[PDB]
């Protein structure tokens, strides 16, 4: 395929009273080198910057030998206000570290482009550049809902 990036779920509750929670990530199936998945941490009515939450915008590296990943986040104790807040956990577009040599020959203007993740959508030419590359899986959103210390299980949808 090409890679196979996905949450196990689309949403989590982990308590306010953790310190760092973590997701698992599906990896590729197609996993024979390393890829770089960058990750992002949308606040939403949450705050990052170690208000209401550490935020984190990084990368989680994947390798042949590495396999899963967590997002590791950090719950910071609050601020403000107290609420049951969430923020959204999105990954961006993978690469491929090791840059695939597909021979398609001399071309003009062979620079560092490509910088634009998953967005082929009406532009059809940049689809044949995202099947040489890694792609997401099924389901990337991850909508953690940092529910406050009370009980678990307790937060039913
Ligand atoms: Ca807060
Ligand atoms: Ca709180």
């Amino acid at each position: 395929h090409a890679g196979i990036f996905t949450f196990e779920e689309p949403v989590t509750h982990v308590s306010e009273s953790i310190g760092i929670m973590e997701v698992k990530v599906l990896r590729t199936s197609g996993a024979r080198g390393n890829v770089i998945v960058p990750y992002k941490t949308i606040e939403g009515t949450a705050r990052g910057g170690g208000e209401d939450f550490e935020d984190t915008c990084g990368e989680l590296e994947f390798q042949n030998d590495e396999i899963v990943k967590t997002i590791s986040v950090k719950v910071i104790d609050d601020e403000e206000y107290e609420k049951n807040k969430t923020f959204f956990l999105e990954i961006g577009e993978p690469r491929l570290v090791e840059m695939s040599e597909k021979k398609g020959g001399f071309t003009i203007t062979e620079e560092y482009d490509d910088k634009q993740p998953l967005t082929s959508k009406e532009e059809e030419e940049r689809r044949i550049a995202e099947m040489g590359r890694p792609i997401l899986g099924e389901h990337t959103k991850l909508e953690v809902i940092i529910e406050e210390s009370y009980e678990f299980k307790s937060t039913v949808d």
